[PDB]
This record gives structure tokens, C-alpha cells and sequence, in this order.
């Protein structure tokens, strides 16, 4: 039923958070975890995306889900962004790309006569036992925290 195999270091890798304080993805044991990630804080989509999940958190608390953000902008980045748009949610900051690399986020693209790299936006529904049994790749924004909220709701 898994969709992805993660690394077992993935799991205790130290995450930085808003707010400043670290989690792990073992930490999360006993509940539904989504993991969103997406290219940069404050931009119109990934502003609209961390905004629609925001609207729907209640209905995640309902199936005792949690929700996290991730993109590799800084703390301080992320603590502006979630200040201006009210996030109730954390957003990671995986500043050296390990959670993401770890989920295979990281996408290449022959551009500009060059190959380069950036973050694709997805999304992973995380069982509380920790496997992935959900993913979505190359996520468009609208709808997107829709789908994911009825996902979990068919999982659980
Ligand atoms: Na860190
Ligand atoms: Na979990």
C-alpha cells in the first residue's frame, strides 16, 4: 500500500519550523500527516495554496490530520510568509533540500541552454504508521487541497 519508499534516515531527519523551534517525521507517528511542498514562500500560487489548505484545516482536524508546508526558503522567510497570510499550520524549511530530496521533489529542467534544478510542487499523504500512500506530482494549485482533503478523508 505504499506508493514511495522513503530512506529510514528520513524519518529523524531534524526539521526547522516556523516559529523556530525542529520536528521529525517520526514525531507524527499516530495521526494522518500531509506533507505539501512548493517552489517558494509568497509567490501568488504557493501563496494561494498554503491559503486554501489554511481555509480547509478544520476539516483536516476532523480526521486528526496534520498539515505541513515545505519549501527550502529560510526561517525567516517562512515566519513572514505565515504571518501575513495567518498560516495555522507550520512550513518547514528544508534549507539543504534533504526532506525534499528524500521525496524526490527536486525536478530538472533543460532551460536557458542549461540544466536546472527546483522544486516541484507536490503533496504526500503520510499513514500515522508513516507510510506513503499518496502522491501527487506537478501539482496545479487550484483544487489541489481539495483533492487532498478527500483523499485523506477515503484513506482514513
Ligand atoms: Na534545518
Ligand atoms: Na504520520
Amino acid at each position: 500500500d505504499a506508493v514511495l519508499e522513503l530512506p529510514a534516515a528520513t524519518f529523524d531527519l531534524p526539521l526547522s519550523l516556523s516559529g523556530g523551534t525542529q520536528t521529525t517525521l517520526r514525531a507524527h507517528a499516530g495521526h494522518w500527516l500531509v506533507i505539501y511542498f512548493y517552489p517558494k514562500d509568497s509567490t501568488p500560487g504557493c501563496t494561494t495554496e498554503g491559503l486554501d489548505f489554511n481555509a480547509l484545516l478544520p476539516e483536516f482536524d476532523k480526521a486528526g490530520a496534520k498539515i505541513l508546508g515545505v519549501s527550502r526558503d529560510s526561517v525567516k522567510s517562512h515566519d513572514n510568509f505565515c504571518a501575513k497570510q495567518g498560516f495555522a499550520f507550520p512550513l518547514v524549511s528544508d534549507g539543504d533540500e534533504a526532506l525534499c530530496r528524500a521525496f524526490d521533489v527536486i525536478k530538472e529542467k533543460n532551460m536557458y541552454g542549461k540544466q536546472v534544478l527546483g522544486i516541484e510542487r507536490s503533496t504526500f499523504l503520510l499513514s500515522p504508521e508513516g507510510q506513503v500512500v499518496q502522491a501527487w506530482r506537478k501539482v496545479k494549485v487550484a483544487g489541489h487541497a481539495d483533492a487532498v482533503l478527500a483523499a485523506l478523508k477515503a484513506h482514513a
